[PDB]
């Protein structure tokens, strides 16, 4: 392995999303869901989607396809499944995939966060920048 790629660009990709764990249905949420990505080249059904770790293992959750825009909006939110015991030792990573053939990038814009109640509170629904990582475009 060699060479890399990086890049810095004027706008940034935002995603809104917000954390709320139900210990009563011990499954987190992650509604709230409002990309703000000021772009335009072809078309795609972008989507959010929350990945969850938990000891006993992983999740992955997601939102009905839109129409990639200015400032996209859902009404629903995700649920990833989790135990109260794992909420210290779990956490939810946002990820933007655009409906490709294959997904030819992998992700669009991943999002970190904490479900342990530290990066971000639960019930408080707070914007946050896609950690795209990387050019990606071109």
């Amino acid at each position: 392995g060699s060479s890399g790629s990086s890049g810095s660009w004027n706008q940034a990709p935002k995603l809104h999303y917000c954390l709320d764990y139900d210990c009563q249905k011990a499954e987190l949420f992650v509604t709230r869901l409002e990309a703000v990505t000021s772009n335009h080249d072809g078309g795609c059904d972008c989507y959010v989607q929350g990945s969850v770790a938990n000891r006993t293992g992983s999740v992955e959750a997601q939102t009905a396809l839109k129409k990639r825009q200015l400032h996209t909006t859902w009404e629903e939110g995700l649920v990833l499944p989790l135990a109260e015991e794992e909420l210290p030792t779990a956490t939810l990573t946002l990820t933007l995939r655009t409906c490709d053939r294959f997904s030819r990038h992998s992700v669009a814009g991943e999002l970190r966060l904490g479900l342990d109640g530290t990066s971000v509170p639960l019930g408080a629904a707070q914007w946050g920048e896609l950690k795209t990582s990387g050019p990606s475009s071109g």
